């Protein structure tokens, strides 16, 4: 029936860049919603967002760079449009912080580091046009490499729990995702991503889950769907979660020793059956 | 009861490296036979050689400098031992020519990384490779673009793998996969590669391909399996294609011009039926 991928989690991709899934987390005090445009995958199989199927698509982009702007397209090379989204498919989505990407060109030798900033008004992704910041004429294909502190919010720390300013504060946003509460709190998959601080990126779900359950369009009954983390090696039960249509999971956290966060990362996610949205789970 | 996932070849990645796939192609006259480390998992889940799940551990590399010599580990940073394989997982597989890999760093604000895959140093499945200039430190790195090996005017020959050990040495490569005749020919998947020329990266299956098979470990019946390059949009059979045990698609070229390589990049591969390996399909 419905299917989860039968891979170890510390296998997996995170869904905002390409980088392998370290932990599992949960938001922080001052994060309740969240509204990532990439890792957005309904349970039925439908892309939310800028998400790609592919992680080659994950936190790239790509355009013509005329020396003052670079005007987007598709990684594939045809033309985007407003009303498609807030940015190409698969531009990265990481707010609060600056970023540099790694440009290479189809015919022509060598890197170079592009500077990003998402805060001033020449950064309009939706709009097609980001400033060029230095990068000369010619054709680009770029992913994130690296990121580090914003530059304008002056001093402000990285905070990738945030998305960037795609237009010039209506750029068509997937929606955002919201906890179910009764004790029930948003799972995260956490990556270390290089850059000048332990800087660690959530994402709501992996890549390979999402390529998965696109393939797998599968009529998801159940307003919820009831799922076991399972060690592959001994077959045992670490604790109940909670996989909701709009793709995204859940448990319930045991006070003081925590929940999602002390759990080993080798487990795998298997579909136990459809529940109603209000059945209780144990704690973990 | 196996299957194949249902997505579009276009929206899928290669599995050398983190490249879309453009197109579907054959080997060169010059070619009978291809070794690929990475892009290698049985029908039935088993992957082989450096070939990991996710396309985020592919065409990586990771290890501490100083300055000399690049001791390995694997993307994890857990050590890396001979026995293990020709390389780290993910180890970039791309034997005829030079690359350029993005270094980075955990903690710290990239390092263009310029690998002659030729010399003695170059001993990765002895876990040690040359630091060309490339100062102390630890760092993670993912091959960026490629360009005409250093060593002999040598051409780019993406079909060919690097000399892991210091040619012939038991680095415990995975087998070959050889073209089985009866008219059938090896298909490949491929991806425009940055660098210097119009090159072409072929893998014998899509990443996601990858994950899925292995996340299915579905049972192998048959000597091979029937499948069908369905077009989404008008539900047609575009052509006979025939998936075997150790990897790899054929068909029938139904001439030097026809073959794989003239069909449209965004159908689906459909498994219809398990046959015998004798099985003769209509030509492409
Ligand atoms: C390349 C880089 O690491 N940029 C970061 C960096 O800020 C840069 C950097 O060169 C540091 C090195 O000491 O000096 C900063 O002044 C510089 O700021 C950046 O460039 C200057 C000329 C102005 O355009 C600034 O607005 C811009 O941020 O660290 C920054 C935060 O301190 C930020 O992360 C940059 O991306
Ligand atoms: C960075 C780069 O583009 N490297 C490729 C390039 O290397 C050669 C050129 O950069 C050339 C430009 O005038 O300068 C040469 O020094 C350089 O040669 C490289 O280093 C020397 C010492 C030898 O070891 C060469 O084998 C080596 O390539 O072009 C070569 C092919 O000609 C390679 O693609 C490099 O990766």
């Amino acid at each position: 029936p419905f299917t989860l991928p039968n891979l170890p989690l510390s296998s997996l991709s995170n869904s905002r860049a390409p980088l392998p899934i370290s932990s599992m987390g949960i938001s922080p005090d001052n994060v309740q919603s969240v509204q990532f445009q990439n890792g957005r995958c309904t349970l039925d199989g439908r892309l939310v967002g800028t998400t790609p199927v592919s992680l080659s698509h994950v936190a790239k982009i790509r355009g013509t760079s005329n020396g003052t702007v670079i005007n987007l397209t598709e990684l594939d090379g045809t033309p985007f449009h407003p009303f498609e989204g807030p940015a190409p498919i698969g531009f990265p989505d990481l707010g609060g912080c600056d970023w540099h990407i790694n440009m290479t060109q189809f015919g022509h030798s060598s890197q170079t580091q592009y500077d990003v900033d998402t805060t001033p008004d020449t950064f309009v992704p939706h709009l097609g046009s980001i400033q060029a910041n230095g990068i000369g004429s010619g054709n680009y294909v770029g992913v994130l490499s690296w990121i580090s502190p914003p530059s304008h919010p002056s001093g402000s720390q990285v905070d990738l729990w945030k998305i960037p300013n795609y237009g010039s504060i209506a750029t068509h946003l997937a929606p955002s995702v919201y906890p179910p509460g009764f004790g029930e709190v948003l799972v995260f998959f956490m990556s270390k991503m290089p850059g000048p601080g332990a800087y660690n990126l959530p994402c709501l779900l992996p890549q390979e889950y999402i390529s998965h359950l696109a393939s797998e369009q599968a009529p998801t009954v159940g307003e919820a769907a009831l799922l076991h983390y399972v060690d592959p090696d001994t077959g045992r039960n670490l604790g109940e979660f909670k996989a909701y249509p709009d793709g995204f999971l859940t448990c319930v956290p045991n006070g003081a020793s925590s929940g999602p966060q002390q759990l080993p990362i080798n487990g795998v996610f298997v579909f136990v059956s459809w529940v109603s949205r209000f059945y209780q789970l144990k704690p973990v």
